């Protein structure tokens, strides 16, 4: 499940002998391509690396801390110089400057799936099927290689490109720059288990919750909690609640659902079991790569650079 393709081998490889000619990031050297996004308590900008000529994604982080704080934040954010996985968004490196971190990453043309999603409407059956698969090899990347887990699965954290890869980013890897950004905004908890609102018994069980979550949305085209009334289905298929009401729902009512006779059985047993409430009984990252969905998505072969491409009108 973390072997890798002659393809994928080729392109890891490439990114870090290209990443190797990059030295030392530093604040004069990022000249400002473009805009990107801001989904967690921070601004996305395409740039320029002027030296190496590399196109790059910095994510810029407003903290106002002293000398001492930010030094530990950067040392920890080197572990991300560690995560090698064609599942796993490509880190340049970290610095501070000015009063802001930046965090330095691959440039992702497709962009996020939340920006996909609004400009599809919906995503079809197999066009998730491999967004699934992509999900649960990083998640097993992350957890077999750095014992550590994503923490913030949501269609915004997982990046598309015209080459056809799906990857994850902004999964927690510094505790201090968690820790400094306490009393938040770190981004919405509208896709946590129901377990992680709890205060309760939290795992990579949480994370399956979330790819759940997420998926149910991209189907529908809609954030689906509470449940579409039969009204809003025969819109959608032929055939406001505040965030603390939205997560008390979540943790006291059951889990949603994709609607029926529009989706494969398969997927929709796929994320049912992703969605059982209790973590125990859900579905784990081994029983999901040999779920029937993910098998047929494997077997599948799927273009899924060419349906992007159509989509968002890239090229
Ligand atoms: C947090 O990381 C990001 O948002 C991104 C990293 N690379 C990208 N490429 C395109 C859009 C967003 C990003
Ligand atoms: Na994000």
């Amino acid at each position: 499940e973390l072997e890798l393709d002659e393809q994928q081998r080729k392109r890891l490889e490439a990114f870090l002998t290209q990443k190797q000619k990059v030295g030392e990031l530093k604040d004069d050297d990022f000249e400002k391509i473009s805009e990107l996004g801001a989904g967690n308590g921070g601004v996305v900008f395409k740039v320029s690396h002027k030296p190496s000529g590399l196109v790059m994604a910095r994510k810029l982080i407003h903290l106002e801390i002293k000398p001492a704080i930010r030094n530990q934040i950067i040392r920890e954010l080197q572990v991300l110089h560690e995560c090698n996985s064609p599942y796993i968004v490509g880190f340049y490196g970290a610095f501070y400057s000015d009063g802001e971190i930046s965090i330095c990453m691959e440039h992702m043309d497709g962009g996020s799936l939340d920006q996909v999603l609004k400009k599809a409407g919906r995503i079809p059956e197999q066009i998730l099927g491999k967004v699934s698969i992509a999900v649960i090899k990083g998640l097993t990347y992350l957890r077999e290689k750095h014992k550590i887990m994503h923490r913030d699965v949501k269609p915004s954290n997982i990046l598309v490109n015209s080459r056809g890869e799906i990857k994850l980013c902004d999964f927690g890897v510094s505790g201090q720059l968690i820790d400094s950004m306490a009393n938040s905004f770190v981004g919405t908890r509208s896709y946590m288990s129901p377990e992680r609102l709890q205060g309760t018994h939290y795992s990579v069980q949480s994370d399956i919750w979330s790819m759940g979550l997420s998926l149910v949305e991209m189907a529908v085209g809609r954030y689906p909690i509470p449940p579409p009334d039969a009204k809003e289905l025969e819109l959608m298929f032929g055939c406001p609640m505040a965030i603390f009401e939205l997560l008390d729902y979540i943790v006291n009512e059951p889990p949603p659902k994709l609607p029926s006779g529009v989706f494969s059985l398969e997927f929709q047993d796929f994320v049912n079991k992703c969605l059982i409430k209790n973590p125990a009984e859900r579905a784990d990252l081994k029983q999901l790569m040999v779920h029937a969905f993910i098998k047929r998505s494997d077997a599948e072969e799927v273009d899924f650079a060419g349906w992007l491409c159509s989509t968002i009108g890239l090229n």
